[PDB]
């Protein structure tokens, strides 16, 4: 089954899943077997802290049950892997707000923007309207694409002039977005890397802000990230995450590369809910984040 | 591809996947609405048992998620329905055997021997040596058929006389094939249906002699289906699991018929993986089964 997913976790299989099995196969657990797969762990992009904490788990129940041959791992680490993304299988829910905000923050490049258009596409087909605010205003080639989307697609984009403050054009989206009966706002940001501290402050002040229209808002702080940047993708999420404090992940780009066992490390480090993976050029394929399918995935 | 799938599943998708938009658009999430959805897959041949399993599950999830409109039920349907054929999307590996025995079974005029035939060529295709065994015996016209057919392909086919015994030649073909170096042995079978104990018995039988070459023989117990029979189909495939015990299900002929849902129903009833759906009329329009793509070229 998941043909799709497989297809997508390929390269990601070559390390993790289904790739320990060779590792396996005729072995003796000893410090050496432990050694190979911690090294495959790190290869995989699971972290050095994740990863020692998978081999140290695993060595403790292996030593304490004693089994005998390697191959009899191979189940325990699908227990242990699935545990963690398991506490990270929270499902995004929209419903219920007048607008349900959510702030979507990230650099630039990782699929944000794309990931916005699709959840547009994703909540307008659930039968709710949905408003846009382009955020990042130094940006006037993104602002504009952002605009002809919204055109072409019939949902309103609440936008300002080039180098306008953001805080002030999501405030106006906000005051839009109450006056239209807009179910769901989703404000796009600035996704500068340089000055750390600056996109930092930048991001409070949105939020405040936004505390002035409806202390509720943002009901979602989703972090977009991209799984093929490897270990780049958590340190920009815990970067967002001491500034504004995230309430939701989206990791994009899963196909097509074989640093997947990031999730793993962002699941662990940081426990926030990932609401939702890339896995192909579909609407569609912004997919619902269920942790159970994808581990059937991964170690079949 | 994906593009040729949908195409093929129009006819389907008049009532069932992207069929239910236009039946949510701008309603009220209420029993008026669940009635005229169950009466639309009923319609169908989703079946009664499995229609009401669908309904059941969509309205406590609507209830528990506290859906607003009825469009955002698509969503939970795409779900349900998926996880039906998720639990019956094991494809059929037929590596690793000398020969991989597959016992095709099922009625007369269902595509059971065009399924032959394009699961030989495919196998050929995949660098495999194949033999088919002409184990229907009683219908001369039949195997004279299969075996023009196999001399037009170059395939060797086993047959004896008008009238001899099944088990006798299928036994002949499996220790011809093994002397042979054959990779997949196809045995075709009778598809009579008056007089069920006769033909069941008979099969009991083909399966005891197979058990003396090989006691892994059969590998494969495949049943064939025609999907346009609707709950026929459905009839079918009760008839030969109680009497045999099948591994194996192909669905042909889901191109050009609105039953399709009959799917659903197979997968529901039975829970036996369906190996094969044909959506066409060349060799690679008998696909393996992938549920996830089943479902997204009918959905969407
Ligand atoms: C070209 O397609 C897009 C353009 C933008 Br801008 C976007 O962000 C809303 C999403 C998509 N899919
Ligand atoms: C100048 O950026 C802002 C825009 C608005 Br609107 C606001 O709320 C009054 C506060 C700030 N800082
Ligand atoms: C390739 O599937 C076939 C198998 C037989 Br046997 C046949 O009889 C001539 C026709 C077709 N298409
Ligand atoms: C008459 O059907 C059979 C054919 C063979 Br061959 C066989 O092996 C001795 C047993 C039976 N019953
Ligand atoms: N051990
Ligand atoms: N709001
Ligand atoms: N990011
Ligand atoms: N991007
Ligand atoms: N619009
Ligand atoms: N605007
Ligand atoms: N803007
Ligand atoms: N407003
Ligand atoms: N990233
Ligand atoms: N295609
Ligand atoms: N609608
Ligand atoms: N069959
Ligand atoms: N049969
Ligand atoms: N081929
Ligand atoms: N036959
Ligand atoms: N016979
Ligand atoms: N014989």
């Amino acid at each position: 089954g998941f043909a799709r997913l497989k297809r997508s976790l390929l390269k990601t299989k070559e390390n993790l899943g289904s790739g320990f099995i060779s590792l396996f196969r005729g072995k003796k657990i000893d410090d050496d077997l432990f050694e190979e797969l911690e090294e495959q762990l790190l290869i995989a992009d699971v972290g050095v802290e994740t990863t020692r904490k998978i081999i140290t788990n695993l060595t403790e129940g292996a030593s304490r049950k004693q089994l005998r041959d390697a191959e009899a791992l191979y189940g325990l680490l699908k227990e242990e892997m699935g545990e963690i993304l398991a506490k990270v299988d929270e499902p995004l829910n929209v419903e219920g707000k007048a607008p349900f905000v959510i702030l979507m923050v990230g650099v630039n490049g990782v699929g944000k923007t794309t990931t916005i258009g699709k959840l547009a596409r994703q909540f307008e087909q659930q039968g709710k309207s949905v408003m846009l605010a382009a955020g990042d205003t130094f940006r006037a080639a993104a602002v504009e694409q952002l605009q002809v989307w919204g055109q072409r697609n019939n949902i309103p984009v609440i936008a300002q002039h080039t180098g306008a403050d953001s805080a002030s054009v999501i405030f106006d989206a906000i005051q839009a977005a109450k006056a239209r009966n807009i179910d769901v706002l989703i404000a796009d940001t600035a996704g500068r890397l340089q000055n750390k501290s600056h996109l930092m402050e930048e991001l409070k002040k949105i939020v405040r802000v936004m505390k002035k229209l409806d202390v509720e808002a943002p009901h979602e702080v989703m972090l977009t990230i991209d799984a093929s940047t490897g270990q780049n993708a958590v340190s920009q999420a815990k970067l967002f995450h001491e500034a504004v404090g995230l309430t939701g992940i989206t990791l994009t780009k899963l196909d097509g590369t074989a640093k997947g066992g990031v999730i793993f490390s962002v699941a662990d480090q940081f426990g926030i809910p990932i609401r939702y993976i890339g896995v192909g050029e579909r609407i569609e394929d912004l997919r619902p984040f269920k942790a159970d399918d994808f581990i059937e995935a991964l170690f079949a």
